[PDB]
């Protein structure tokens, strides 16, 4: 009884006016009625704290008095210096309160039973803003926000903890205009608090569920919403509340039905009793099988769940977190003393490893008890060298498993390479979520791909299909040569700010990462860039200079590097101590180059590069699979990428964030067109492609038609015109209209800007305007730093921009349309695009 439906049929209006906000509202609570919620009539706080005593004492079989109520109230339900996140804690992890009676009995007083949900009592109520709030043993846990028709979704989101201190429990949001429903995580963070993190309810093939009625029907059914909130919202380290979407739930309830049906038919240790799922990269696969394992342990018929990784994709969230279930046992090494520690743990049934570890225990041991155990596997992406092996050991020695796998990028016949398919070892493909949905759902960013040919006297080195002349091409005559270094480098400062939204002035923006070819490639770039820095740091007092920092060790597959340091030569190695040295002196930190020190180096540098401490992170082959950066928006790539590993490597940039993130910017200085394409088609087909790949410049300044949705899009210069033509201003306005449709069309002005922000076309253009009137100093340079010649520089002058002040008039008329809004259904105001600038 899956909660993610395979099929579901569309339900029928009743009809029954379905316009206004209380017809929603009348619908929605008449069909929760219908779903088994009765419906009451709460005022007050007091009243409802009332309610939750009777469903309470209910539910813990318990009777208070009145004193002992009051201080239940006050000590663990209600109290007052307690904040959402604490109530975000009592409902996850602290949900029993052992409690003293007067006469001195101590008993467990449950909030929640998570082990027989459906005794659990859910209600209904309506506002005491048109709001209906789901109560899960009086507690209010949902809240549905209601909205006209007319209202646009995100401007709804937009616009919408003290008291009353009750509503601190609440999980999940729900917000709805009747054709469109959207559900999210309560929270008091703030990073993962933008639009783009809502999300629809859907089907097992990922087909949307939009409408009020159908969304009630399907993720409103009683075993549906308890099964999302107790079971299906991870509760991390970080005390942040993160609810799954449908693919998540769907991906993973399946593989739990699977691994119960094989052991019912005693079917184990084959191919056919465990699965595989397809979920695109950066849809969320670790939170998800971590999440599946968690849930795996929960089946009292298993001894022993491995939850396994490959160290290559660890980081400081991941690590952080995975500390908590398994004790210094998930690290660079190879250490397996931890592992066969947490293997000993009495009852306790989840362990945390590294395929690498996992493996070595493997070959060194023979007679481990686990080994006759009803054991589940669960592996997150791992690269397919250490999984082989991995493989040939579990398969000898495990003797009832039931093994699965999460992967973005399967393993066909036409990409085996030497190993074994996905399909081979996993067996059944259990669920799919591709990238073409992912993209299509937001859930994920598109990528921008370009090759800077800039470098006539390097590009035909810079063009080499073939791959051994490319491994000779390694060294300081041609890959490597000291000119290259210097106008790549040169290009990555003077663009940097652009490249990642630094650029308007107070903007906080995003962060970057270089990807380079070798361990020298790294060497040279990093001295490149103090050199040219220091240069630039004399030529003004008012440079801002930005912060580079390096990590590597020693080696379309990505070249795994061992956390070992001593594997490296003396030259790389003093390179690297020289490097943690500097860093040690700007960051004021201690890392040495020892094993202990390097793998608390490669923490904290996750840590700053998550948080924007650093600028641009020049690494090798490390951070460049599992790496999560939200506010990374940009990589530069100096490297030979190809299929899984391209797809790997651009997908760094591929998290989505907020309206000011549109999509990754992969500048690379090799060309690497050919390749993407491949990539892309392979894990996909001849058409992914152009819902992938961001489209052209030309397309962006003079408009377009999007084949995915079929709709027609300006057209920058096409809105400028229409700024100019339709509201010269102020007399443009007063009427309502005219100010209604001036912010609509500013809007489409915001978002092209803020798209057209990523192309070098654009900041040259933008660039060519302050330069020249006199003294031409300033001209050449001009062309040599946007690279552009006397038959660009031509053009590019007859190409009218509306003035500076004429914007800055056009943005703060907008912004007071808005705040005069605060105190026009279709219309959505840019909040995130205005908030930066
Ligand atoms: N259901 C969700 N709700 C909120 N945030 C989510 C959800 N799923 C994923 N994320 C966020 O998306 C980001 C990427 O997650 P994650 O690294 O698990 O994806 P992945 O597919 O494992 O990535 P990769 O393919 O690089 O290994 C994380 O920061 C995570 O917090
Ligand atoms: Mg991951």
């Amino acid at each position: 009884n899956f909660i993610v439906l395979d099929k579901y049929i569309k339900a029928e209006p009743t009809g029954d006016s379905y316009q206004s906000e209380s017809d929603l509202e009348r619908e929605l609570i008449q069909d929760l009625r219908n779903q088994g919620y009765e419906f009451i009539s709460v005022k007050s706080q007091s009243a409802m704290l009332a309610n939750v005593r009777e469903q309470l004492q209910n539910l813990n079989g318990v009777v208070f008095n009145d004193s002992e109520w009051r201080r239940f109230t006050e000590q663990y339900l209600d109290n007052p210096s307690d904040g959402i996140l604490d109530k975000t804690r009592k409902i996850h992890i602290d949900y029993i309160c052992d409690f003293i009676f007067d006469d001195e009995r101590l008993e467990n007083i449950y909030l929640i039973d998570k082990k027989n949900l459906m005794r659990n009592k859910v209600q209904i109520i309506q506002q005491f803003r048109y709001d209906v709030t789901i109560l899960v043993n009086g507690l209010p846990l949902v809240q549905i926000e209601l909205k006209k028709r007319g209202v646009a979704i995100r401007e709804a989101f937009n616009q919408i903890n003290s008291e009353n201190s009750l509503f601190k429990y609440l999980q999940l949001f729900v917000i709805s205009n009747g054709t469109d429903t959207r559900y999210f995580a309560n929270t008091t963070k703030r990073d993962r608090n933008s639009f783009d993190f809502t999300m629809n309810w859907a089907k097992s093939d990922n087909t949307l569920i939009k409408d009020l009625k159908d969304f009630t029907a399907t993720c409103f059914q009683k075993h549906t919403l308890l099964n999302v909130l107790v079971n299906y919202s991870v509760f991390d380290s970080s005390q942040t509340l993160l609810v799954m979407r449908p693919y998540q739930i769907a991906a993973t309830e399946r593989i739990l039905w699977k691994i119960k049906s094989s052991f019912t038919a005693k079917n184990w240790s084959k191919p056919e009793s465990g699965g595989y799922i397809w979920h695109t990269t950066g849809s969320g696969k670790t939170l998800t099988s971590f999440k599946a394992a968690r849930l795996a342990t929960e089946l009292d018929f298993i001894d022993k769940v491995f939850f396994v990784v490959d160290r290559k994709d660890l980081d400081y969230q991941t690590m952080k977190e995975y500390q908590r279930f398994s004790p210094d046992s998930v690290n660079g090494s190879e250490n397996t003393a931890g592992l066969k520690r947490n293997l000993d743990k009495d009852d306790n049934k989840i362990i945390v490893t590294t395929i690498q570890k996992l493996n070595n225990l493997m070959k060194a041991e023979s007679d481990l008890p686990v080994y006759n155990q009803q054991v589940v596997f669960i592996f997150d992406e791992c690269h397919r060298s250490q999984f082989g092996e991995a493989q040939k050991n579990l398969k000898k020695k495990f003797k009832r498993y039931y093994q699965f796998g999460f992967t973005g990028t399967p393993i066909f016949p036409e990409n085996a390479l030497g190993s074994e398919t996905t399909a081979s070892v996993f067996g059944r493909e259990l669920h799919s979520y591709v990238i073409t949905d992912a993209i299509r759902d937001e859930k994920v960013l598109k990528f921008k791909v370009d090759y800077n040919d800039v470098r006539p006297q390097f590009k035909s080195l810079e063009t080499e299909t073939d791959e051994k002349k490319l491994s000779a091409a390694e060294n300081q005559q041609a890959f490597l040569h000291p000119m290259r270094i210097q106008e790549i480098t040169q290009y990555i400062l003077n663009n940097f700010r652009q490249k990642t939204h630094r650029t308007f002035p107070g903007s906080k923006g995003f962060n970057a990462m270089l990807a380079v070819s070798s361990v020298d490639a790294a060497k040279a770039y990093y001295a490149t860039f103090k050199r040219l820095q220091e240069e630039a740091a004399n030529k003004s007092a008012t440079y801002k200079p930005l912060r580079i920092a390096t990590i590597f060790s020693f080696a379309g597959e990505i070249s795994d590097e061992t956390f070992d340091t001593s594997a490296m030569d003396s030259s790389a190695k003093e390179f690297l101590d020289a490097a943690i040295r500097e860093y040690n002196s700007h960051f004021k930190t201690n890392f040495s180059t020892d094993s202990n020190g390097f793998q608390n180096y490669y923490r904290d540098l996750a840590q700053r590069v998550k948080n924007q401490d650093i600028d641009l992170l020049i690494v090798v082959g490390m951070f460049l699979t599992g790496f999560d950066a939200p506010t990374l928006n940009t990589l530069f790539v100096d490297k030979n990428l190809r299929y899984h590993g391209l797809m790997q490597a651009f997908s760094r940039t591929n998290r989505i964030y907020d309206a000011t993130k549109t999509f990754g910017n992969i500048v690379t200085f090799r060309d690497l067109e050919r390749s993407t394409i491949d990539a892309i088609t392979l894990f996909g087909d001849k058409n992914t492609k152009n819902v992938v790949l961001e489209k052209s410049y030309t397309e962006y300044m003079e408009g377009f038609t999007d084949a995915a949705t079929g709709e027609a899009k300006r057209g920058f210069m096409t809105v400028v015109s229409e700024l100019e033509q339709r509201f010269p201003d102020p007399t443009s306005i007063e009427s309502e209209k005219e100010k209604k449709d001036f912010v609509k069309l500013f809007g489409e002005y915001l978002r092209a800007e803020n798209i057209l922000q990523n192309y070098d076309e654009f900041a040259t253009l933008k660039a060519l305007q302050q330069i020249d009137l006199s003294d031409p100093v300033a001209v050449e340079k001009f062309k040599a730093e946007h690279y552009v010649d006397d038959e660009k520089f031509a053009e590019l002058q007859t190409i009218r921009l509306p003035a500076d002040r004429k914007i800055q008039d056009y943005r703060s008329a907008y912004n007071d349309i808005r705040d005069w809004q605060r105190r026009w259904d279709d219309v959505v105001f840019e909040v995130d695009l205005l908030k930066s600038q």
